[PDB]
């Protein structure tokens, strides 16, 4: 018995795995990759019913989106991509699908050992983003 509300709270990055390779796959330039690779974002996740809000905060940039689960919406990512996106909660994991310019990326968010595991995949390049509850 798992629900999207299990992901709510305030989270802080504690481990990164393959993030540079994921940014390279997005085409992010060297300057922003150096900036991105030193950030330790803080994330606040809230979900009232099906209305979900994720606000990501760091010393470099603050980003946030609000959406209804299962309903598509437009999101401008931290690296500047204007994407068509939908979020679905399925099998104890929040699934975010991003499309832009004929390219796809999937971002999954799930709890593992109490840590929020964020997996970003694009063109078979997998990035793992580990957050601790604060
Ligand atoms: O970083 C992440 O784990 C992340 C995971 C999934 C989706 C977006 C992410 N990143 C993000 O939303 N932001 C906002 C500001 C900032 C600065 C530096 C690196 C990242 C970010
Ligand atoms: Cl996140």
């Amino acid at each position: 018995m798992a629900t999207v509300q299990q992901l709510e709270g305030r989270w802080r990055l504690v481990d990164s795995k393959g993030f540079d390779e994921y940014m390279k796959e997005l085409g992010v330039g060297i300057a922003l990759r150096k900036m991105g690779a030193m950030a330790k974002p803080d994330c606040i996740i809230t979900c009232d019913g099906k209305n979900l809000t994720i606000k990501t905060e760091s010393t470099l940039k603050t980003t946030q989106f609000s959406c209804t689960l299962g309903e598509k919406f437009e999101e401008t990512t931290a690296d500047g991509r204007k994407t068509q996106t939908v979020c679905n909660f399925t099998d104890g994991a929040l699934v975010q699908h991003q499309e832009w310019d004929g390219k796809e990326s999937t971002i999954t968010r799930k709890l593992k050992d109490g840590k929020l595991v964020v997996e970003c995949v694009m063109n078979n390049v997998t990035c793992t983003r580990i957050y601790e509850k604060v």
